[PDB]
């Protein structure tokens, strides 16, 4: 009963992902971000990422949340879609409102450490 259980655990999380980015790739307002990432490595990244954030094993290697977006200024609308992407993305893939909601709640506070950056 971590959020990542909750979320249907290691399974869940590879499909997640990938699904994540199909949208984020697809939306005017971020996708232009990623066009020189290596999907591949920021998929695993990600994975890692997210998957320590949200209680499962943590072996994240990558940078903190200002040093990974270092230089971008990403503004508050650009959170906001990958947020809503997310949130998308667990729906599409049948998790409920409530352990949506518990996720978005852990990652909001991401926020303040990559805007304006
Ligand atoms: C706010 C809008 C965001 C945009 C536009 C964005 C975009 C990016 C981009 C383009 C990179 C790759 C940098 C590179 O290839 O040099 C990156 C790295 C990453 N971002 Fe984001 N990101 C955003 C929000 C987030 C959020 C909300 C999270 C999770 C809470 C996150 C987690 C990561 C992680 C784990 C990395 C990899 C760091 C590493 O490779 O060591 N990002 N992000």
């Amino acid at each position: 009963q971590t959020i990542y259980e909750k979320l249907g655990g290691e399974n869940a999380m590879k499909a997640a992902v990938p699904l994540f980015y199909k949208k984020v790739l697809a939306d005017e307002r971020v996708k232009h971000f990623f066009k020189n990432t290596d999907m591949d490595h920021q998929t695993k990244q990600q994975t890692d990422f997210l998957t320590m954030l949200l209680g499962g094993p943590n072996h994240y290697k990558g940078k903190n949340m200002t040093e990974a977006h270092k230089g971008m200024n990403l503004q508050n609308l650009h959170f906001d879609a990958i947020i809503e992407n997310l949130a998308a993305t667990l729906k599409e893939l049948g998790v409920t409102d409530a352990v949506i909601n518990e996720a978005a709640k852990v990652i909001e506070h991401t926020r303040k450490d990559m805007l304006g950056k």
